[PDB]
């Protein structure tokens, strides 16, 4: 603290022991680490080369210092002095939520756990809304599961890392089409209300244990279908009030969609 200039986030590289990369590789340069002096497992995001990709890294770190919520990824410290630069967060032990849902025992991860996981996310988004932060890529793949069904919303920059049809072209721009609000597809602008759309698809994800949205529909077909008022059907075993919440998040006009504050209230009140 005595230091005049000072940064409470900056700390010692040699405190962290870096293990192998996470999620094999399809989540980018994010590593398992141990912060030995605390016996804490961590997730470390590094930056190689001299590069001027450096600007983004420092944006990310500056965003994360602002964000403080039990259901949002939490910055534990950084290393910016010398290469590689490090962003350090707590390791969520069960990995991403999509795979967690797909690979889980449904008796242990039963319907109340699903609804508890959904309430955690809605609460995270309530906080972000209050902060006026637009997430832009909300999806199970960007949520993380920790101990005892703790869920945290993150953003792994997955549009530049995932191969396949998750991120695709629509009218000459790139989108995770299945999570994308119609006005975002058509006008390439985003809002908290477009995150609300994403939230409704994420709900459907949770409710189906990680099925790919719009089954039976060709991707080139979703905009036209949404415009004709097609929406996904209620998943098997999904609570009536949860499906109604989905259908509200998927109102054509952004102004008819609930706020996240309202979405959380629906969870409290259901
Ligand atoms: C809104 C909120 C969910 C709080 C969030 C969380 C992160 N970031 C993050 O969750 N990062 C992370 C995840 C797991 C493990 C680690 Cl070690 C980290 Cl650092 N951002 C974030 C901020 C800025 C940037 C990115 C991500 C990604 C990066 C890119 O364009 O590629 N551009 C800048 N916004």
């Amino acid at each position: 603290p005595s230091s005049p200039n000072y940064d409470k986030w900056e700390m010692e590289r040699t405190d962290i022991t870096m293990k192998h990369k996470l999620g094999g590789g399809q989540y980018g340069e994010v590593y398992e680490g141990v912060w030995k002096k605390y016996s804490l497992t961590v997730a470390v995001k590094t930056l190689k080369e001299d590069t001027m990709e450096v600007e983004e890294f420092l944006k990310e770190a500056a965003v994360m210092k602002e964000i403080k919520h039990p259901n949002l990824v939490q910055l534990l410290g950084v290393c910016t002095r010398e290469p590689p630069f490090y962003i350090i967060t707590e390791f969520m032990t069960y990995g991403n939520l999509l795979d967690y849902l797909r690979e889980c025992n449904r008796q242990e991860v039963n319907a109340v756990v699903l609804l508890y996981m959904a309430t955690q996310i809605s609460s995270a988004m309530e906080y972000l809304e209050k902060k006026n932060f637009i997430h832009r890529d909300l999806a199970a793949r960007n949520c993380l599961v920790g101990e005892n069904h703790l869920v945290k919303v993150a953003d792994f920059g997955l549009s530049r890392l995932m191969t396949g049809d998750t991120y695709t072209a629509h009218a000459g721009a790139k989108f995770p089409i299945k999570w994308t609000a119609p006005e975002s597809l058509a006008y390439n602008k985003f809002s908290i209300k477009s995150d609300v759309w994403a939230f409704g698809v994420l709900l459907w994800e949770i409710a189906t244990y990680g099925m790919s949205p719009y089954p039976g529909i060709d991707l080139s077909q979703v905009y036209e279908l949404l415009e004709k008022d097609y929406r996904m059907e209620r998943p098997e075993g999904c609570p009536e009030k949860v499906y109604e919440l989905m259908r509200a998040c998927w109102q054509w006009n952004p102004s008819d969609r609930p706020s996240f504050a309202e979405i959380h209230q629906a969870f409290e009140t259901m």
